[PDB]
Order: structure tokens, then sequence, then C-alpha cells
């Protein structure tokens, strides 16, 4: 099933931010961040899991602080963390913080 990745990451330079899982098979993407810094995160993926031997839960999700795909980049982090779900679903949630303002809340969803 899908992953539903999903929540808001504030305190960034405007642009294009790398977004990864430490790790094999982890490049989600980009989030993008308007002029208030501010970059919500509302993706689906069915690369990555919440569950089996390649689970995602207790690895590190991180954002690359300098906009753009340029090198020397500082890191905002978090640990992927188990979250209560309800009946058939598993949940988690990465609170990431980096330097300054940066910091924010990503939650990860998956039917089970």
């Amino acid at each position: 099933a899908p992953v539903k990745v999903w929540g808001s990451i504030k305190g960034l330079t405007e642009g294009l931010h790398g977004f990864h899982v430490h790790g094999a098979g982890g490049d989600l993407g980009n989030v993008t961040a308007d002029k208030d810094g501010v970059a919500d995160v509302s993706i689906e993926d069915s690369v990555i899991s919440l569950s089996g031997d390649h689970s995602i839960i207790g690895r590190t999700l991180v954002v690359h602080e300098k906009a753009g795909a340029g090198a020397g980049s500082r890191l905002a982090s978090g640990v992927i963390g188990i979250a209560q779900a309800g009946a058939g679903a598993t949940k988690a949630v990465a609170v990431l913080k980096g330097d300054g303002p940066v910091q924010g809340i990503i939650n990860f969803e998956q039917k089970e």
C-alpha cells in the first residue's frame, strides 16, 4: 500500500529543498518553501513502506537547508517515530529540527 507523507516545514529559505529518508530507497524528492519560508508537504509514495524488512520506521528524515541542488548544505533532521494508529493502518511522525528557525512535523501513514 502507498505511504502518504504530509505536513509542513518552516524556517526554510525560499525555493527547492532536497527531502530524503537516510539510506537506500529514500529519495523522496523535494519540498518547496514559499516567500515566508514555509513548505507544505503532501506526497504519495509507493516505494517506501512503514512495515517489513525495509520499513522506514526509525530511519532519519532530512531536509537540505540550502535551496537548490547545490553542495555543502546543512540539514534539518528527525527520526521517524511510531505513532498510535487505528485499526488497519500504520502511522509515524518525524519532528524535524535544524538551525535557527528550521523546524517541522512530517506525518506518514499506510493502510495495513
